[PDB]
C-alpha cells in the first residue's frame, strides 16, 4: 500500500526505478525486490542495500569484497539502515524497516553491492 514499493532487478543490471519516496508519516517502510530474466544468483545476483549517501562507498567497496557467500555485504555493517538478501532470477523478498531511522532533509541512496553492479543499480531515497 502506500508505505511499501516495488522494485525490480533484471539480467542487464538494471532496477526499473532509480528514485524511491516514503511518506514521512509511515511508520514503516517494505521494499519488494524481484528478479525478471533466467539468470542464476552466482552470475546476476541483485540486492536491495539503504544506506546515507555519504556511507554508500564504504558499504559498496566492503561489500563486493564479502563474496556471493556473504551477499556481496560487509557482516555488521552498521552503516546499512536496511538490506533485501541477495536474489537470483525468478526469486522475490521483501525487507521492512523502521522510517525513524531516517531524516527529513537526509540525503539517502540505495543500491545493489554485488561486483560490477552498484555504479549501474542506484537511486535516491527520500522522504516526502
Ligand atoms: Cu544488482
Amino acid at each position: 500500500a502506500e508505505c511499501s514499493v516495488d522494485i525490480q532487478g533484471n539480467d542487464q543490471m538494471q532496477f526499473n526505478t532509480n528514485a524511491i519516496t516514503v511518506d514521512k508519516s509511515c511508520k514503516q517502510f517494505t521494499v519488494n525486490l524481484s528478479h525478471p530474466g533466467n539468470l542464476p544468483k552466482n552470475v546476476m545476483g541483485h540486492n536491495w542495500v539503504l544506506s546515507t549517501a555519504a556511507d554508500m562507498q564504504g558499504v559498496v567497496t566492503d561489500g563486493m569484497a564479502s563474496g556471493l557467500d556473504k551477499d556481496y555485504l560487509k557482516p555488521d555493517d552498521s552503516r546499512v539502515i536496511a538490506h533485501t538478501k541477495l536474489i537470483g532470477s525468478g526469486e522475490k523478498d521483501s525487507v521492512t524497516f523502521d522510517v525513524s531511522k531516517l531524516k527529513e532533509g537526509e540525503q539517502y541512496m540505495f543500491f545493489c553491492t554485488p561486483p560490477g553492479h552498484s555504479a549501474l543499480m542506484k537511486g535516491t531515497l527520500t522522504l516526502k
